This record gives structure tokens, C-alpha cells and sequence, in this order.
């Protein structure tokens, strides 16, 4: 990382506290741009959701996965929701996404509660495996909310054979009143749904896929217990990738779940954090680490700052430890803090290998939480953290330890009013990181972090430009 | 103290200012540090409750000692009052805690209002020193507030003698409706309650006793008028500890005061304060003090910094001045300036021995002051600071000194609606110093001291992170 | 009453609903009219406060006797309350009002919050039987909270012989600083205080006395239980006047309860309610009753109208019961409903010899209730209703009688911000209807009943005029 | 209904679960249950069972419909319109 002559502070920085100075550049297209990773994850984008219940869903997994993401399992989810979860993820088509599905006995009330778990904006009415209908939001307005869906389903729609080139879907869509192409198997049953901006997506990501061509799915393990049976058992359920997650990565505890998590050569990438410390990451890769996740405080549903005074400030951690990780040949993943795509390109500048957000994705159509409305009836989500699912663990003493337990923190994260989904939110970061790097000159994220020059600004320098519209931040 | 490469601000830092950097730690559970000062106050937790007349209560001397804190008595106090709640204080039990005690004629109201002066959340009525009834919120709702509480009380309770195992009493209230347990003497007579988080706190914390293990309580004493006999009067009463207090500590008014006291060998730890420089300090500990009060303008209900711009950043004056007493072998307490618990964690970080508490547990049932509510009906208490009391002094001559004299400041501390409880303030600040010694990878205050690294932040540094929940800050 | 010509609306009437017109008139001064009763109350005033427990206290009792009218025990009291009340009322002084007393030893808080239970404005320090010194509420402002009224009391205040002709205290007053005299006993004992008002209401107003010259008293019975045994018990404790309440007095069991009582041959006025037809009027007469109470749905905290719909407006019950109690020779009292000083007003020219107000006292200093702050500040308290207590009636059985039982409503009365007191309102009503006497050209309240000349109004003439300032309407 | 009221009288928890003879779960009654049980009385048809009505319209054949809600078991017939 080079610097601005003289732009020494005498303090760590977060990311208001930086900027980015362009440089002659010959890259002129964001297109040109190769986002693909080089920690061995797989992922096509930087992006990689957080082990957390409230955003790590299965509808979230296979979303992520067909853009290029990866999505990390929450630690202590029982082994056989994980192995449904993994079959789930990876019977998934690599470019049709897979709709709500309704019954035509279903009431009018359920099919507008189920419209929001994706954001195509119209479900499928089943009928022994063939669609024969679509119903929408503006379908289910007027009508008794419990007459059946069977009164207000459309059985015009537009149909394609699955395996169809997007850009035909997508012409015979110019046409449509529903944006909604409905793909189908070749016996005739529902292979799933395609709109216009899904064929542009299909045409612009790359899936993030394992050998044997299916959606690639990560998991999350503590240092609780016997970390090598569980790390085993989510081996041998499908896991692509492991990670070792605690609140203080730099500790005894943490390097013994490492040293038997390695030792079992599972033939996967060892993810472990968190530390903000070069020491830490040293240790940690000497330990049997591969990769290194960094961040301590920095998550917005982290109350340790307030609580203990410990932490970081995200940037200079990052730096610090990506610069020990490169010169041990690890990498390390920025977790926690990130608010706008600026974030993101600041981190990947910083030297991170991937940026892991959480919260941020709760407020989505795709999270596993539910959709509220608040007082202007604008659509919001609820984010909370893990607490002491990420920490070292009769009635008498289960009330002696949860009166010093982390408490779950709670924040509401509202859903872009215009948008609401997830590929938004992708959209917005992969192209921000894309110009970001034609504005540098870098064609790849390794060019990046090469070539990148970075400058301290103070509070006024942080205020300049114009702010970006509701739902496109934290 | 050691700070990170290159923090070296060319200012002095307040606690917003400073975070602690994670290092490498065996200390995997927080109950495995332990949290006993070494200043000679006998205090198994750093938290001492300051000498201010609207948080220094009886009941809050009991509350606190029990609990492993004290509580020093306001100045100027007379001794006659003085002696009353030291003898109250000492015939305290160590592990049973006092119950609001009603008379079968009173009426509902009167209880109502009484209710709130523990925070059990329920009062026993008592008849010929028998208990014979518990009086609840719930059931002063919805009947006539002048009806006795007689036609209200609950004459079914659960019941134990005194001295039972705190996990039988614990095991006895899981399936009670009530979660209150009057335990009583041989006799019969009443002699306390015990909760379930009663007894948790009981098998948690250790309480804070003299050598005839009785609770410890402490006396404050002015520079005014004869310091050497109201510091004897003290001493007699029973004081287990003496704090010469003013507002400007380096005089030579102070001197003489700590002079005049340390002559009659009273054989009790001496606190003098406040001074906010090493030179100070040294001068102080010279004369015969041997813990330093250290906070000039940090203080909640202080106008000093408004007023003549005399003051300090807490921080760097704490660290100052605990440089100079272990550089002559004597001790600093931090006064003012204490809002979250990381304020606490900061303050022991930078090489205090203790942390004086003033305001913020001004918030609380324990408090002398009486429990008001605001437009929300959310409860909430007032603070005020003690003015001419930690100042050095016919009808025209008391107008002429008074015209210049320091005024009361008021303010508004609110209640956690949730607990109300000063106890829950200390388990919240104990729980932040044990995961900041297990944070840093310290077994003890002391190591804490020793093995902290510290590093600077700026504003956006300090923005990281989830906020505490509401009444979890002054 | 003689409304005007062609003024017969084909429903019942408010007090809203109706005015009075002027006629010719020989009374100029409202002070040349008599506003003493003939019902046998013995009250000088048509103004008796409501059996409310809410209002009848013996603050108020002790007010509101001194100034010609009487206060109504509430029911259900115990008897030994009841004894102690009669016995204070009637060890009270003719003129000089009983004072706030306070302990040297007392509190500034204290001070403070016992200086509202009279509408004095200042205290008395009391020591050993003598006063020493006067504390304002000035002086308990800007001062420890906890410091002693000895350290703000001021040892100057004017001081008279007891029995001193109010116009010389008026004249000693004129010129002190604090409007407060202290009247003293022979042997220089406290025997309590007197204002400029004071004096002015002494010199205006005639205590309502019995045969001993003693301050006069009511109390209230149910007609449940051996009403015979409890009417004797109130009788003999002292009580001037019976009533007996009940929700509806027409039927059996009231009619059987006036019997009783009536056949003991106590020798004092009974008072049995309530009605609003005149055949329930007769029945109460003929059964014993010398007083009928009249007013069922109007009471400020009655829910009987929008629980059942029954009830009636007032103005139409008052006039039809006063016409058949005149018919038989007795006397009614309009209870309920009594915002304005029009409300009386309207009430004794519609044939009532005494107007009953409860809430609309609540809302005074001499209320029992505790006085209470908005979001603004305005001082305000509480009414509430007395619910099963004007009805009639295991745990199992409790619950179930209860499940039915009519809940306790709650309201809130705001005090003057300017006044406050109780006596500030009676001025009020006593000036309402001396100039509605005068408007009319009667010199007493028969002739205004015989005079009056009443006509109806619509909304738009109720709009007509100015509002009166705040606290004076309920 | 009086003793499920007694032994709830002392619960932390105002629900009594009350089972069937073979150990299944038949439902549940509170105190207020109880005492509702004991003020009010149910509604039955001839065979002690509660009573429930249905509503018809009279656009269609309304004599079959209303002929098929009496075959389902209505205890009475409703004919509602604007
Ligand atoms: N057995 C389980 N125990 C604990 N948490 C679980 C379990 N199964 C799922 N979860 C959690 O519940 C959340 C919802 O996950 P997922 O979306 O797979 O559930 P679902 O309700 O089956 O899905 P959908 O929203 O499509 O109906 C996730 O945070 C997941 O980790
Ligand atoms: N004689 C006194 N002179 C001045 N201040 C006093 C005196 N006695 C007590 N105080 C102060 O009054 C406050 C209340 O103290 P404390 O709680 O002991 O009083 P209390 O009213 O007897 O107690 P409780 O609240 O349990 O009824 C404290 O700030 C204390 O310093
Ligand atoms: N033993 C009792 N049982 C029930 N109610 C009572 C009893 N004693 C008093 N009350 C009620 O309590 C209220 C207050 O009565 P009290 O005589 O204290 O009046 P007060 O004017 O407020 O006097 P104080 O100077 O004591 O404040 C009244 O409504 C009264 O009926
Ligand atoms: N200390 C703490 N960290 C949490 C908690 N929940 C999530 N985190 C951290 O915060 C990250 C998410 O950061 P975010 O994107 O929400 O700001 C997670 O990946 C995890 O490292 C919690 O309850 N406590
Ligand atoms: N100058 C000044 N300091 C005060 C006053 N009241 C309390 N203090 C100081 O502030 C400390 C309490 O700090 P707090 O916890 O209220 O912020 C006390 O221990 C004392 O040192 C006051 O009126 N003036
Ligand atoms: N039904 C009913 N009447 C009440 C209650 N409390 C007071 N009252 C009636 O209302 C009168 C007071 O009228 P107010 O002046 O409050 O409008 C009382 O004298 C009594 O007759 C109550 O709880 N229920």
C-alpha cells in the first residue's frame, strides 16, 4: 500500500478516513475488469455473505452462488439442516433461478405474504408439477384476501424450453406485460423462472461452482467441542469451503481447534479469525490457517467497543494484516464494517482477498427474516447478531453464565423501495468496485492493490460529492 | 503504557479517544480473572461510589458493599448521621439483602411508593417483626389506592430459613410465582429476601468486609475548619477509609489537611484529590496521602471547563498521574468522566487502581433520590453535584461570599426500564472488565496494567459498532 | 319553573342546553344575597363535597367546613377512621386554618413535598410545641435537596395573639414579606396561621356549625350488610348527617335500608339517592328519607351511560324530582355532572337545595391525592371513582363476582397554576351564583328558584361569550 | 372447573393442560376459562353439540344450497342480501 507524500496520521483509520487517488489508467471499460478471486474460495466477486441466522439462508445460497458469491453456513446449525441445505444449493440450475411456487387452493393473503421470499415480483400456481398460472402483487389488490388464488391467477404467461439462450428470453420478453419468462423441463413440469434483468445477470456473472459443475456453499464452525468431528462431518456433507469463526481468533483454544482441524487433511480452505493484529494473522497461518478473517468491532451488531473498549479501526487492521498474510503467502478476508460499495473497494485496495457482509444483506427480499413495514409503510427487515454463538462456553449454572452473556443486539435494515433485492445490492458493489479499478488502472484486483494510491482526508473531505439514494446503503 | 507505532497525538485524549488492541490470551472464560484491587481499599471489584449526596445512600452503601464495591459518605455530613449508617451498613448480612418492610394498615399508595426503594420488585408486610405477606405491583393495580394493603397482600410465599445454600433457595423459587424469598430468623422474625439473581450475584461476587467481616463503608472529609478532629470523629465511627476531598487538590490548603490527618496514625488508607498533573500527585503522596484522587472537569454535574477553562482530558491525566504514583509507589483513583463500561475498562487499562462512579448511578431504585417520570412515563432520577462543598471557604457577608459561589448543576438520569437496578450496572460493567482481561489475556488488574497495548482512533473510529441498550449508559 | 313561551323541546335537557334570562331587579351588591340552605344540611353555602375517596379527606373536610359547606365521609370507611376525622374536624378553630408543621430535623425535599397539602404557601418549623421559623417554597430553591429546613427557615415572620379581629392581622400582613401570620396560643404554643385571604374569606364566609359550635360533618353508608348497626355506629361517632349511596336507589333493598335506619329514630337529616324520576323521588320520601340524592349517568367518572345506556340529563331529572320532592315536602340534591359555576348556578335555579361536586375538587391542593406534573409542567392529580363500592353485593367465587364488577375510571384534574386551592374555587361558584341572584332579583335561593325564568339554547348559543381562564372549570 | 382453578391458583403459568384418560392432549382451561365455564352456557343442538349457522345468497339455485348447508350439519339458514 503506497501512500500520499506526508500523509502520516498519528492514529489508526477506518474507511470515511481514506480516499483513492486516480492514476493514468488504459482500462476504459468496467467490463474489462476480471473480479475473480485468488484465495482459492472460487468466488467470481469479492463478496462473501456472513455466517449469521439472519441473513445466511438456503434462498440467500443459491442466490449468491449463481452471481459468483459464496455463502458461509451459520456455526452450530444441526448436520442434517446442513445436508439440506447443501442438497438444496447444489440441485439448483447454474442460470434459472428457482420461483415461489402456489397452490391453487392457496388464499389470496398467503400468495401476497409468499410473493416477497424472492424478488421477481410474480409466483407459479402448481398443479401436478405444471405451471398454469402467475399471480402477482397487483393480482391480489381488490379481491377478498381470502378467496383463493385459483379467482385471480393469469394463465397467459410466457413459456421457453429450459437450456434457452437468455438474450432469446429475453427478446421474446420485450413484449411481455409480465416480466416473468417461465422455463419448463422437457416432460413439461416447472424447471423454474427467468426475467430480463436475470438473462443480463446471466450474461454479465459467472456461477461460483465447485469440480463438478454445481453452486458452490461454505459452513461455519466454533471452537467449542470436538472441532474435528464437526469440521469432518460438514466436510462429508458437501462443504466447499470451512471456516473457524470466534470473537478472539488470537488465543490457545483457538490455535488447538486449527492444529485438529488441519490435521485431518480434509483437502478444503481453512478460514479462522478474527484478529487485528499481524501477530495474530501470523499465528494463525502458522497454525494451519489459510485464509485469515480480520475484524474486531467494526460489525454493526457488535456492542464490544462500548462494552470492553477493544477493537480497531477496520482499515489500518486490514492493512496490517494483509501485508504479514502476503509476506507468509496467506490471504486474509475484511469482516465487518461495510456500509456502501466504497467500503468494499477501499478493503480490497487495503489488500483483503474478499470482503464478508453481513447485515447489510438482511435487508433483502432473500434473507431468511421476515418483511415489515414501518410508520411510511416503507419495507424494512430486522438484523441481530450471533452473540455467544461466537464465544468460548443444572438451571443454577445456565443462570450464572447467561447473566455475563453477550446480549443479541437488534437493528432494522430497510429494503430498497425501488429494488428490495439482493442482485441489486450486487449490482451496485461489483459495478463500484468495477470503476474503481479503471479509475486505478488495474484490470484484476491483484493489479488493484498494486497500483492503487491512497490519501487521509479529515471529516469535511468525507462530506464532498452527493450521497447515494435510500436502500444503496447500510 | 504502551501505545501502538506512531500514536503519538499532539493532544491530550479523553476515553473516546483510545481503543485497546487484542493480544494473545489463555484466558478463555471471564470468571477466570480475578477482579480484587491491590490499593489497600479491600474492594473485590474497582467500582467506588463517589461522595455525592444524591448517589451516596445508605441503602446504596449496603447495595454496593455487598457486592465487593464501597461507598464513601458524602462530606460534611454530620457525625451523629454518620454513625447511624455505619452501624446500619455493618449490621447488614453478607449474602441476604434487606426487604422494603410495610405495615398491614398502610395504604396502597404508601406501598406503591415504598415499592420502589429495592429493586426486588416486591415488599413484605410485616406484623409483630413476622412476615406474613408480599405486596407486588401487580397488586396495587386496579383497586383503590387509599385501601390498606391488608385487602391486597399474599399471604402464600416461599419461605426459607436463613443461612440455607443459595442454590436451594434457587431451586426452591424455579417454580415460584413470585421470584422473591423471605428468608427468616430461628425465632421466626424476618430476616431478609433473596431473588434468583440474588443468589447468582451471591455465588459471583464476593462482598467487601473489614477484618470482623462486616461490609466496609468510607467518609469523606473537607479542608475546611479543623481537618484533624472531624477525620478523628471518622475514624471513631467507624470509617474504614478517608478521603480528603476539594476541588483544586494542589493547594497548600491540602497539603496542611493531609498533613494534620496523617499525624494522628489513625492506621487508615488516605485519599486526596483532585489533581490532574505528576507534580501534583508527587506533592500529594510527599505530604501523606497514599491514593490520589485524580479529575478536574470530567465530572457530569462540573461547570469548570465552561466556567474558567481549567481542566484535563481524563486519560491522559489518569495515566500522568498513575506514572507518578507507581513511580513513588502509591495508587490513583479516576474520578469523573465515567459513562459505559469501557470508560471503567479504559480507565484500569491506563493504570488506576479504581474508578469513581458519581452520576450514572444516580439512575437507579438504591439512590436516595425519589423515582420520577418524564412525558413517556419512563422512569428516571435526578443528579446534582455537591458545588460549594468541594470548594475552600452576618447576612451580608454569607450574600457577598455567596453571590460568587458555585452554582447546583441538575440533570436527568434515566432508569434501564428493563432492570432499574444498580446491581445490573455492576454486572454489566464487571462482565465489560473480564472481557477486557480476557481480551488482552490478563488473569488480574495488575496484568491488565501490564500487558494492554493502546492505540488512537478519531471520531469515525469511535462510530464503529452497535450502541448499548438503553439505561446500559449515563 | 316557568320557561319561556313556545321553548318545549321534545327531549331531556343539560345544563348546556338551557339559559337564564334576566328580570327586574331591586339587589345591586352580590353581598346584600343569603346563600344559606333550608334542606336541614346546615350548610351556608349550596356547595357539599362528594363521598368520593378521592375528594373526602380531612384536609377538605376541615376547608370546606370552615367556609360554610360540609364534606360527605366516604362509605365503608372504618369506623376508627371515621372517629379520628369527626374528632380532628371538630377540634379545629372557627377561623385560623391549620398549618404545614415541620421538624428542624426535616428534610429540604420533605419541605417541599409537604408544602403542597395546604394552599398556604409556607410552613411552620415547629420545636417543642413553639414556632421558630418559616419555610417557602423560595427558599427550599437552589439548595442540597438533603440538607435540613434548619439551614433555610427564616426566623422573621409576623406572629398575633389567637382570637385577633381578622382586619388588624389584614392590616400586619399588609406590609410582611411573607403573607403568612401565626396565630399563637396564650401559653405561646402554635395554634395555627391565617393570610390577607384568609382574613378577607373570614370576614366574607360563615362556618357551617352544629349545636356545640363545632365544625359540622356528613358520612356516607352502603346498603349492604346490617346498614341499621352501621347508620347507629356513624351516629354515635359524631356525624352530622346520614347518607345513604347506591348506584340505584330505586328498589327494594334501598327502600328496606331507609326503613332501617329511619325506625332507629337517630335524630339527624337522611340523605338516600340516587334517582332521576319523580315516582323514585316519592318512594324515598315516603320510605323515610328526608333528602333524595338525584343523578344517575352524569358523574364525571361514571361509565354507566355508554355500558348500558341508562341514565338521564340532569337538568331535566333535577327539575322533575325537585317538583315532586316540593310536592311532598322534601328536598333534593343535584350529585354528578358539575363542571362550571353555571352548572350550580342552573342546579339551584331547577329547584335543588344543595349542589354535590366530586372530581371537579380533586383537582385543589386539599385533595388527599398526591400532586403530579404533565409534560408542561401544570400541576395536576388524579380522580378516580368509587365503582363496586356504590353497588351491591373462596377465590373462586371472589374471581367470579369480580369478572362482572364495574372497573374504577381515571381522570386528570389540572390545579389553577395561579391559585391552586380549593377555597379559590369556592370563591368562584359562590360569585357565579350571587350575580346569577342578582341577575334574576333574588336576595335568597328560595326566591331564585321562585323567580328564575329559564329558556333553551341550541350548540351555537352554548359557543356564545368568553371561555373562562384554566382551573376554573372541571 | 373449581379445582383446575385451585391448582392454577399457585402456578407460575395460568394454563392448565388437561389431558384424556389414555395420556393425549384434550386441551387446555385458565382460571378465567373456568370461570367463564362456570357463568356462561354453551350453545348445543339437540345431540350436545355447539351450534353453528351458515349464510346463502339468492343468486343461483338457492334451493339446493340451501338444501346442501342443512345436509352439512347448519343449525340455521341465513338469507342476506343488500
Ligand atoms: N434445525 C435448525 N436449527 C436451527 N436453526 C435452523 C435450523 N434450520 C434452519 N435454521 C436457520 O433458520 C434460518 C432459515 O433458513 P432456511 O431459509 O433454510 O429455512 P426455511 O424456513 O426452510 O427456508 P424458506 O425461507 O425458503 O422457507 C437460517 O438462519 C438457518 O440457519
Ligand atoms: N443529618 C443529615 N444532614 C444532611 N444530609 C443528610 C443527613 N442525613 C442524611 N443526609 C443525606 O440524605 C441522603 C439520604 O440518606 P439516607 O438514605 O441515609 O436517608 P434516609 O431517608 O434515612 O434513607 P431511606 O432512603 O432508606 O429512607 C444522603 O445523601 C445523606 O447524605
Ligand atoms: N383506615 C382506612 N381505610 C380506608 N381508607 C382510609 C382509611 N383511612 C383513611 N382512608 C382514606 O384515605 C384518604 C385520605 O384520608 P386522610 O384522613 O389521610 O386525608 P388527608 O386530608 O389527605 O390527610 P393527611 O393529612 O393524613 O394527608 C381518604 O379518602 C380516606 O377516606
Ligand atoms: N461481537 C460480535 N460480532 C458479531 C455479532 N454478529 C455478527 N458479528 C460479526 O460482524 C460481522 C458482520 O458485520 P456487518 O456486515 O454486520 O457489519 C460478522 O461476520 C461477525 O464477524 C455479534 O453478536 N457480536
Ligand atoms: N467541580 C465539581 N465537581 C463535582 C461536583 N459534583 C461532583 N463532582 C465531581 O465529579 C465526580 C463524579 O463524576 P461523575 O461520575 O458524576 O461524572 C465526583 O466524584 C466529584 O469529583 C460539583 O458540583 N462540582
Ligand atoms: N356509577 C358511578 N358513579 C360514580 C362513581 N364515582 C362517583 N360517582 C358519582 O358521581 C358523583 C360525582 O360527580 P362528578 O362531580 O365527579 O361529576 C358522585 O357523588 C357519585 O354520585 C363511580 O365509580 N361510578
Amino acid at each position: 500500500v503506497r501512500f500520499l507524500d506526508g500523509h502520516t496520521p498519528a492514529y489508526d483509520l477506518t474507511y470515511n478516513d481514506v480516499f483513492v487517488v486516480p492514476g493514468r489508467s488504459d482500462v476504459a471499460s468496467r467490463f474489462d475488469v476480471d473480479l475473480s478471486t485468488v484465495d482459492g474460495s472460487g468466488t467470481t466477486i469479492p463478496v462473501v455473505v456472513a455466517n449469521m441466522t439472519a441473513v445466511a439462508g438456503r434462498r440467500m445460497a443459491e442466490t449468491v452462488a449463481r452471481r459468483g458469491g459464496i455463502v458461509v453456513l451459520p456455526q452450530d446449525l444441526p448436520i442434517t439442516a446442513v445436508s439440506e441445505t447443501v442438497d438444496f444449493v447444489k440441485s439448483r440450475d447454474l442460470v434459472v433461478d428457482t420461483p415461489v411456487t402456489l397452490s391453487p387452493e392457496d388464499s389470496v393473503s398467503d400468495a401476497n405474504a409468499l410473493l416477497h421470499k424472492r424478488a421477481h415480483g410474480a409466483a407459479v400456481v402448481v398443479f401436478e408439477g405444471r405451471p398454469i398460472g402467475l399471480v402477482t402483487e397487483a393480482n391480489c389488490a381488490g379481491v377478498d384476501r381470502f378467496a383463493r388464488v385459483r379467482d385471480i391467477a393469469l394463465s397467459d404467461f410466457v413459456t421457453a424450453p429450459v437450456g434457452t439462450d437468455p438474450r432469446e428470453v429475453f427478446d421474446l420478453l420485450e413484449h411481455a406485460p409480465i416480466d416473468v419468462a417461465v422455463m419448463t423441463a422437457p416432460d413439461g413440469t416447472l424447471a423454474g423462472v427467468l426475467t430480463r434483468t436475470g438473462a443480463i445477470r446471466a450474461g454479465i456473472y459467472t456461477p461460483a461452482v465447485d469440480a463438478k459443475g454445481r453452486l458452490r456453499i461454505a459452513a461455519a464452525v466454533g471452537i467449542n467441542g470436538d472441532v474435528g468431528a464437526k469440521a469432518q462431518a460438514l466436510a462429508e456433507a458437501g462443504a466447499d469451503l470451512l471456516v473457524i469463526d470466534t470473537a478472539h481468533g488470537h488465543q490457545a483454544k483457538m490455535l488447538d481447534a486449527i492444529k485438529a482441524v488441519a490435521s485431518l487433511d480434509l483437502g478444503l480452505p481453512l478460514v479462522a479469525g478474527n484478529v487485528v493484529s499481524a501477530e495474530g494473522t501470523r499465528d494463525l497461518i502458522e497454525a494451519g490457517a489459510s485464509i485469515v478473517k480480520v475484524g474486531v468491532g467494526p460489525g454493526a451488531m457488535c456492542t464490544t467497543r462500548m462494552m470492553t473498549g477493544v477493537g480497531r479501526p477496520q482499515f489500518s487492521a486490514v492493512v496490517e494484516c494483509a501485508a504479514a498474510a502476503r509476506q507468509l503467502g496467506g490471504h486474509v478476508w475484511a469482516d465487518g464494517g461495510v456500509r456502501h460499495p466504497r467500503d468494499v473497494a477501499l478493503a480490497l485496495a487495503a489488500g483483503a482477498s474478499n470482503v464478508m457482509i453481513g447485515s447489510w444483506f438482511a435487508g433483502t427480499y432473500e434473507s431468511p427474516g421476515d418483511l415489515l413495514f414501518d410508520r411510511d409503510d416503507r419495507p424494512y427487515k430486522e438484523s441481530y447478531g450471533m452473540a455467544s454463538k461466537r464465544a468460548v462456553a443444572s438451571s443454577f449454572d445456565r443462570a450464572r453464565k447467561g447473566l455475563f452473556e453477550e446480549g443479541i443486539s437488534t437493528s432494522r435494515m430497510s429494503l430498497d423501495p425501488a429494488r428490495g433485492g439482493v442482485e441489486d445490492l450486487l449490482d451496485h458493489i461489483t459495478s463500484g468496485v468495477r470503476s474503481t479499478c479503471t479509475y486505478v488502472g488495474a484490470a484484476n484486483l491483484p493489479e488493484l492493490h498494486e497500483k492503487v494510491v491512497l490519501g487521509v482526508q479529515s471529516a469535511a473531505g468525507f462530506a464532498e460529492g452527493h450521497p447515494l439514494p435510500a436502500g444503496w446503503t447500510a
